[PDB]
């Protein structure tokens, strides 16, 4: 016995609920297949949690600077048992949420682990029972990469991001492997709650595929913080101690020797070196579903997998892996099937993103190596600037801005926006607009400055 | 005998200074009048040590969330006189780069008190010296407004912004008069800071000019952080007890009868009810050149004052009293003169501004009833939004943030945006960027979010 829907989405994550809701606002018969928790990674293991865990470590960061603005010191230590069961309420408050959002669109919660079934009409099997409709979206992300045994031994003794979200205390020693996104915000959360942190990175810089200009700035507001940046250094061995972990590293600077060292009585060893798609189980091969080498399913720019009436979208396709791209593309889908919105997709250009390091950084568009390749090295000019913020003018802790502005052509189009800095979270989304709008340098000069603020710099760059 | 440049400007304040580099740089031999400090409002008893005072308030704000964010509590008081001495370094230390500035481009600094004289062709006297140019800029801002003593008997014993920035200890007890910028932030600032503070309004909101929503809210913010907010109250009379001043007030709620309230024991009466232009000992009759009532000076769309030859920016003329508006204008007069560009003036609509309350407020553009004037009930749409940042998921005290999107014709061009919230400030400059371009809610909802943020609510109203 099979029951028909119009729409069935597979994964309660971000991009599957938004396709689901956009879906049932359009009329559709929708159904949501999540196998643990709704709302996903960003919910449980993602987005909100690590932004609670930041604003902590900003507190924390922000309050060495109390006796610097008048007020006596406050010297007693970080509770991480505190805030973890804060973080884990809040966590089950939105859980509540995200299951009234659907009951409130009358969308069917199917509760169970989908794979699809060898049916030429596309089905799906839940805990033994059968679903199809004229439309599936696989929207099931994906999960931590961890190295193999074979070749790290003992790499099952690490961590990722899913068991820090676990930790009930503050690792006294923390060792985070990996130079993205994940390895830069955990270093930066751990050391400023207390942690003694060093972060391994196989090259000399963080974030090497951001403009020069913020992988070079961040690495060094890394150091400046006590995170201890190992420097082309990577694991060979973790074994278990009395005292924690010993990690075997291997460093092999160039223009040097290569050179073995153990590092002892780690508490924590997190391994944040990419992720990659939740498509194993899926039995897309009864359907000659298209997947990489990786297991991403692929599409096209329409979310079309190479399987008529199925569609993949957010982080199990693999590209810009963020949760406002699987919303965005998640909706376009759902007006592209739902009201008939033949162009509706999702544009991957000009996607603006925040890393919540210390302090945070924003950018949005090509970086200058990018934009040289595109447009010429004569046609693309750069406009940047350094500065103190005013907040540390009285602090003897300092923190740097940097913003950098990339021009292509005569009219100084603005292709790209690069900083980092106080407030740089909350500053891009505007600059985004603007961006995707097709701004040019003489747009930015004509907007008046706000005054005092960091963002005016970004006005009056010359 | 009498000393030739091309520009002479009187004032070394925002718009002054600006005027006079940009001037500089495209080759004119110029001099700068002051006869006090350099850097003027902003750097001496504006801008710069308000937001010092503002980011110590916001500092011990977040602080009395430290506990809930996991760290034993930070019980101890807050010393006036350690900011106080940092602040005034910092304002020293800009006061000697503003100078240098000046240097650096050539400019001579003419120290002393500007008037015009009589002579036909527009020449000014500083101590007995006689200065004249073919150009002269007249940028000398404004002042605090105070009662005269024939009204409110007793007004002499109040303070206001100039002599906020003098106090050497944080008053006991505050009474902040008037509902503008000024008595928002310093009653914000001087109630965080730990004064009893009462804030008297001759209405029931602050911010009447603002749009409602952002009166209404900012009325309410300051209520909820202990802000004691007198409304329909006006004061009759002051005078010094032997416990600081007894303030008389008349309160008259319509509806109500009036009454009559004494509240002693006030240390600091502050009064902040506008400002008025430094004009009074100019000598503008030699010249015959025009001022309203008030004493601002008159000027035409490029800045020209009705006298050839002699032109104004800045506060002194009443209009966008911003140092970002000083400094634009200034700036573009200087190409006009100097560059030869005739139509090179500033655009006075779209120009951004933020409260520095608790939180923050932004606005650019419209109000809702502004556009429905301009363009008619049927032709304007708003979208809202207020929610609790994430921010405060895990604290007992709490914040709102409020937004709304103002949108005219068809294609619901952006005429407003109206915001209050943490993180505002940072926030709004590059939202003022695409109004300024003609952005409509369709490109904002082209424009990806960015999360966990604020400042994507803005880009997702439906
Ligand atoms: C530590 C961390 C921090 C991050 N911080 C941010 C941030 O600040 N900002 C940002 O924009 N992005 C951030 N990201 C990225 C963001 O979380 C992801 O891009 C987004 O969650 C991906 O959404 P999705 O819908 O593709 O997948 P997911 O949210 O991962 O949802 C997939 C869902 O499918 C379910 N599922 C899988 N297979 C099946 C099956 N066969 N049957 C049923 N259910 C199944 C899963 O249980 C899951 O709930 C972060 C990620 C991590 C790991
Ligand atoms: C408390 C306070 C807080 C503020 N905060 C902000 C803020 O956060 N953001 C913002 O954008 N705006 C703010 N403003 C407004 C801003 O400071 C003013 O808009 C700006 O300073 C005006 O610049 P100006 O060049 O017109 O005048 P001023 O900076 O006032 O400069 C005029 C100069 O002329 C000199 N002078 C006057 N007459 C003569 C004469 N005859 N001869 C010689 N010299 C003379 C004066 O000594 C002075 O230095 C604030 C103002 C106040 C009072
Ligand atoms: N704020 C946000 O928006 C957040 C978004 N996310 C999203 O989730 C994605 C996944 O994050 P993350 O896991 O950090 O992945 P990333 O791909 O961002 O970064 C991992 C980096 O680690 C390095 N690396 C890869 N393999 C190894 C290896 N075997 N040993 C050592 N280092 C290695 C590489 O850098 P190198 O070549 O220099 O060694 C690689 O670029 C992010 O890219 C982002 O899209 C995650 C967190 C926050
Ligand atoms: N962040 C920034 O950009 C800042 C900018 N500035 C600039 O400086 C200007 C001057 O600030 P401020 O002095 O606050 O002036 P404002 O004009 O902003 O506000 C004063 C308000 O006080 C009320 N008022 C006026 N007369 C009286 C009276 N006799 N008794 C009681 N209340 C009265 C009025 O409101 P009502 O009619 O409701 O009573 C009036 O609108 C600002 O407008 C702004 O342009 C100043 C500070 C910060």
């Amino acid at each position: 016995a099979v029951a028909s829907y119009d729409y069935l989405v597979i994964g309660g994550g971000s991009g599957g609920l938004a396709s689901a809701r956009r879906a049932a606002e359009l009329g559709a018969r929708a159904a949501v297949v999540e196998s643990h928790k709704l709302g996903g990674t960003c919910v449980n293991v993602g987005c909100v949690p690590k932004k609670v865990m930041w604003n902590t470590a900003v507190h924390s960061e922000f309050m060495h600077d109390h006796a610097d603005y008048g007020f006596p010191s406050c010297e007693g230590k970080f509770n991480w048992r505190v805030i973890k069961e804060k973080r884990d309420a809040y966590v089950s408050r939105l859980n509540a949420i995200y299951q009234n959002n659907l009951t409130k669109s009358h969308i069917e919660i199917i509760r169970g682990h989908a794979a699809f079934t060898s049916d030429p009409k596309p089905t799906i099997e839940v805990s033994g029972k059968k679903y199809t409709a004229p439309h599936i979206l696989i929207a099931t992300g994906g999960m931590p990469s961890t190295p193999h045994e074979s070749q790290i031994p003992g790499a099952s003794l690490g961590i990722t991001s899913d068991g820090f979200f676990q930790l009930e205390e503050l690792p006294g020693r923390s060792v985070i492997v990996g130079a993205g996104y994940i390895a830069v915000e955990m270093a930066g959360i751990l050391s400023a709650l207390g942690s003694k942190t060093s972060l391994m990175i196989r090259h000399d810089k963080v974030l090497r595929s951001f403009d020069s200009m913020i992988s070079t700035n961040c690495t060094e507001e890394l150091e400046n913080a006590g995170v201890e940046v190992l420097k082309f250094s990577q694991v060979k061995e973790v074994k278990k101690t009395l005292s924690g972990l010993e990690v075997s590293m291997v460093t092999a600077v160039p223009g040097r020797l290569p050179v073995m060292t153990m590092i002892p009585d780690v508490d924590c060893l997190l391994w944040a070196i990419g992720r990659v798609p939740n498509t194993k189980d899926l039995s897309l091969n009864k359907l000659g579903i298209q997947t990489d080498d990786k297991g991403h399913i692929i599409v096209d720019e329409f979310q079309n997998t190479n399987v008529k009436g199925i569609y993949a979208v957010g982080d199990v396709c693999g590209k810009a892996l963020l949760t406002p791209v699987a919303i965005a593309a998640g909706r376009k889908l759902a007006h592209r099937l739902f009201e008939y919105k033949e162009d509706s997709k999702l544009d991957y250009n000009n996607i603006p993103t925040v890393v919540f390091s210390h302090p945070p950084i924003g950018t949005v568009g090509l970086t200058e190596d990018e934009a040289i390749h595109k447009y010429g090295i004569e046609n693309v000019k750069t406009y940047s600037t350094s500065f103190t913020p005013m907040y540390h003018a009285v602090t003897k802790r300092k923190t740097k801005c940097v913003m950098k502005m990339v021009c292509a052509n005569k009219e100084e189009k603005v292709v790209g926006i690069h900083m980092q800095g106080l407030g740089c979270d909350e500053m891009l989304q505007g600059f985004a607009v603007a961006v995707k709008m097709g701004a040019t340098k003489a747009d930015f000069d004509n907007t008046v400055a706000i005054h005092p603020t960091s963002s005016e710099e970004l006005v009056t760059l010359r």
